[PDB]
């Protein structure tokens, strides 16, 4: 609704307001028009003030961060942009701005941006059960996580790249500390443990207690991570078919070189709908209704669409089991 056409990278003020909400469409932008959205989340948020932040290094930072994300189906720069922008829709939904420090919005986005750097689109169990070198290098602890990890450190150690210049070391340490335990915390095979660390802090919640908030960054970044169902469901369902494709190109690898396969992997397991049913019920729904218990405008804007595409797998699944029956 502008007197000129403005090009793609300079996004319009529709998409500017858009950005704030987790309704926003991931699947309409180029990833130079994704870079400009991350870019004003970092302007928009305070952190580029705050932190003296050169705008120029912070687009250099980005460019690099985009270039060390592979060119998986589901792993990929537009997955870490999905996590980032559900984190700064719920700066926004939560008022994380009154609750959390500005050092810890900065830990929560940069960790979100940066967690599956140089991901090979081969999760945990294939490297461990596989012996890959990122395996024998972090010892079977959190290979991936660690990797990602590492990578964006390194990335963040190149003069031009560094966003964390104009920090003082003791504020360097503090944030990458915070990014470490976030990105370490993404790993799944953790998540019980996390949920059930976190339910026992919910008992006589803290915002002054360090730990409590610890728990509940990790709990914000684990949210943000798994939040495809979340989105409409014109931009949550094709997320499912693009990690199907990349459970299946592991599945198909373990077969062949006869490793253990996961049965939610197994391409004759395996359909959209029983898998999605499982993880909303069982990972998604619990998980934001703890979340719910400290900001209860989440159950509105969350909750439900999960509640919503929880039973449109379950009419799909349906279709799924008619259709399967021919099939022998
Ligand atoms: C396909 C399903 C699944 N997995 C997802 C989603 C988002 N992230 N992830 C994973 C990517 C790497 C970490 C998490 C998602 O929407 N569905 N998968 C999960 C499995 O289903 C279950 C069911 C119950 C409990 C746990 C997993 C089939
Ligand atoms: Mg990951
Ligand atoms: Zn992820």
């Amino acid at each position: 609704g502008s007197h000129m056409t403005y090009p793609k990278y300079l996004l319009s003020p529709e998409t500017i307001e858009a950005l704030r909400k987790p309704t926003f469409d991931v699947w309409l932008w180029e990833p130079n028009e994704m870079l400009s959205c991350l870019e004003h989340m970092y302007h928009d948020l305070g952190l580029v003030r705050d932190f003296s932040i050169n705008p120029v290094t912070l687009r250099r930072w980005l460019f690099c961060v985009h270039d060390n994300y592979r060119n998986n189906p589901f792993h990929n720069f537009r997955h870490c942009f999905c996590v980032a922008q559900m984190m700064y829709s719920m700066v926004w939904l939560c008022s994380l701005q009154e609750k959390f420090s500005q050092t810890d919005i900065l830990i929560l986005m940069t960790a979100a941006i940066c967690h599956d750097l140089d991901h090979p689109g081969y999760n945990n169990t294939y490297q461990i059960n596989a012996r890959t070198e990122l395996a024998v290098r972090y010892n079977d602890i959190s290979p991936l996580e660690n990797h990602h990890c590492a990578v964006a450190f390194q990335i963040l150690a190149e003069p031009e790249c560094n966003i964390f210049s104009n920090i003082p070391p003791d504020g360097f340490k503090q944030i990458r500390q915070g990014m470490i335990t976030l990105i370490l915390a993404t790993d799944m095979a953790r998540h019980a443990e996390i949920m059930d660390s976190f339910k026992e802090k919910m008992e006589n919640f803290d915002y002054s207690n360090e730990e409590h908030m610890t728990l509940l960054k990790m709990i914000l970044i684990k949210c943000c991570d798994i939040s495809n169902e979340v989105r409409p469901m014109e931009v949550a369902e094709p997320w499912v078919d693009c990690l199907l494709e990349e459970y299946f190109m592991q599945s198909d690898r373990e077969k062949s070189e006869g490793l253990p396969v996961a049965p939610f992997m197994d391409r004759d397991k395996v359909t959209k709908a029983t898998a999605q049913i499982g993880f909303i019920k069982f990972v998604l729904i619990p998980m934001f209704e703890t979340v719910t218990k400290l900001f209860p405008m989440v159950e509105e804007i969350m909750l439900q669409p999960l509640w919503e595409s929880r039973d449109r797998y379950e009419e799909l699944k349906r279709i799924d089991d008619a259709m399967k029956e021919l099939q022998k």
